[PDB]
Formats: structure tokens, C-alpha cells, sequence
């Protein structure tokens, strides 16, 4: 069925949590043995939340090359993204090396430090241009160069220098800062100006590495911005936009990585967000 309308008949029969436990059913099922080795426990922020070894990214370092993330390959769309976790304590080191090592232009943060008045993740950035970090794990130097502060989302320029090499990098720093709480925002309006913003700075195109992009457990906000842009992208590719299957191409995301799409209601506002993309790409 077409998108719009299908949308329209789950809303009237009510029928959003048969739709997204079909889904779940349906899902892929690949082993994420690396994920579970002890030596990893206080690499994982949650015991549920694992990558796939056929598709994890792997650290250049022969000690431990783990870390919570995934590539997600979209062949027909042309477009590649990496999933995380919310770096942990222990893992921020690790985060900077991955996007070093992935030439990586752009990083996608979808939480607040701090919600429901617990941790979600490690302050992983500098806030003060004159008050620098240093990693020495993995060897790497963090700047924050220049911050602008918007209603709905901050957009941060940092610097990332190499000390083995000395080599530095722009790194651009997208943070979507009023997700609430509990529960999907109303409207996707602001979601999409945001997606938007991403793909207008270059972080998504084929001359740099894949994004990274991250929430607190990077499966459920992080699948909604990935599931929308590849959805909205092959609407534009295909002659006949009616085509394209938001239920199938989660499924094909799946194949590489666990969980994506937490709730029914993060399934009917991915649907919401594409619908209302479509209008205003044309
Ligand atoms: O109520 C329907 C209206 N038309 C479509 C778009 C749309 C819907 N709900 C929304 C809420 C906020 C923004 C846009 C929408 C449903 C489907």
C-alpha cells in the first residue's frame, strides 16, 4: 500500500502495536559473540543492546578493537551510516579513535546528557573554547572551535588532532536538544529542519565516511533519523515514489543492527516524518 494512507488505516483500526510486533518477529537474528566476551562487559552500556559481528566497526588496535557500533549499508540509496551507544566513562577515547579512524566528518546526538534525571551519556565534548580534552588512551586532542545555540538544536564546530601524526580535522557536532522526555515529539516539523541541516553541511555525502550518529542506547531515536533520510532519499531516486516500503527498509536496516525502532509510537512518527518530508522536498 502507499504510505499516506496505510497511515490513515492504522490510525482508525488502531492497530500501530500488531504492526510493529510483526516487525519485531520478522526481524534478523545474526550472533554478536565479540559484544558478550567478558573483557567487553564495561563496554556496553546496555546488556540487550549488542552489534552484530558481521557488521560491528572494528578499533585499529590489536589489544581490543571492540566498540558499541554498527555500519549500516543502504545499497540502493547510496548512503552509509555508523550506530552507537552514548559513549560511556571508559569509552570516550574509544568514540574519538572510531571517528577518526572512519574519516568521518559529521557526529549526530539525539539525548541530553542528563534526562529522567539520570546519566544517558558521558559529557564526551569540551564547552569552553580555552579548556581543551585530552584522551590518552587513544592519543587524540578534542577542541571546541565556535557553538551556535538554536531553539531546537545546537550546532557545534570542533577540532580533532592526531598527536601521534599532529594531523588535525573539522568535525561538525549536530545535537537535537528537545526530544522529550518521555514519549515522540507532536509534530516532526523541527526533526526534519534538523535532518536538514545535516544533509546541507556535507556530514552524509560519499566524499566523507559515514556520520555517526547516537542516542542513549543507539537503536530507537538514532533508527528514526536513519529510517527518515534513507525513506525521504529513495522517494526521489525511484519513478514511482508510492513504491518505496518504510516497513522494508527497517526490516533491511535490522539486518545491521539489532532493535532499531523501540516503541510503536517511534514507528508511527518515522511514518509522520517521511509523509510530511515527501511535501516539502517538492
Ligand atoms: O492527521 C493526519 C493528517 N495528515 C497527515 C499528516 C499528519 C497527520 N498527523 C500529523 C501531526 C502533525 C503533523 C502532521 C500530521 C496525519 C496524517
Amino acid at each position: 500500500m502507499e504510505m499516506e494512507k496505510e497511515f490513515e488505516q492504522i490510525d482508525k483500526s488502531g492497530s500501530w502495536a500488531a504492526i510493529y510486533q510483526d516487525i519485531r518477529h520478522e526481524a534478523s537474528d545474526f550472533p554478536s559473540r565479540v559484544a558478550k566476551l567478558p573483557k567487553n562487559k564495561n563496554r556496553n552500556r546496555y546488556r540487550d543492546v549488542s552489534p552484530f559481528d558481521h557488521s560491528r566497526i572494528k578499533l585499529h588496535q590489536e589489544d581490543n578493537d571492540y566498540i558499541n557500533a554498527s555500519l549500516i549499508k543502504m545499497e540502493e540509496a547510496q548512503r552509509s551510516y555508523i550506530l552507537t551507544q552514548g559513549p560511556l566513562p571508559n569509552t570516550v577515547g574509544h568514540f574519538w579513535e572510531m571517528v577518526w579512524e572512519q574519516k568521518s566528518r559529521g557526529v549526530v546526538m539525539l539525548n541530553r546528557v542528563m534526562e529522567k534525571g539520570s546519566l544517558k551519556c558521558a559529557q564526551y565534548w569540551p564547552q569552553k573554547e580555552e579548556k581543551e580534552m585530552i584522551f590518552e588512551d587513544t592519543n587524540l586532542k578534542l577542541t571546541l572551535i565556535s557553538e551556535d545555540i538554536k531553539s531546537y538544536y545546537t550546532v557545534r564546530q570542533l577540532e580533532l588532532e592526531n598527536l601521534t601524526t599532529q594531523e588535525t580535522r573539522e568535525i561538525l557536532h549536530f545535537h537535537y536538544t528537545t526530544w522529550p522526555d518521555f514519549g515522540v515529539p507532536e509534530s516532526p516539523a523541527s526533526f526534519l529542519n534538523f535532518l536538514f541541516k545535516v544533509r546541507e553541511s556535507g556530514s552524509l555525502s560519499p566524499e566523507h565516511g559515514p556520520v555517526v550518529v547516537h542516542c542513549s542506547a543507539g537503536i530507537g531515536r538514532s533508527g528514526t533519523f536513519c529510517l527518515a533520510d534513507t525513506c525521504l532519499l529513495l522517494m526521489d531516486k525511484r519513478k514511482d515514489p508510492s513504491s518505496v516500503d518504510i516497513k522494508k527498509v527497517l526490516l533491511e536496516m535490522r539486518k545491521f543492527r539489532m532493535g532499531l525502532i523501540q516503541t510503536a509510537d517511534q514507528l508511527r512518527f518515522s511514518y509522520l516524518a517521511v509523509i510530511e518530508g515527501a511535501k516539502f522536498i517538492m
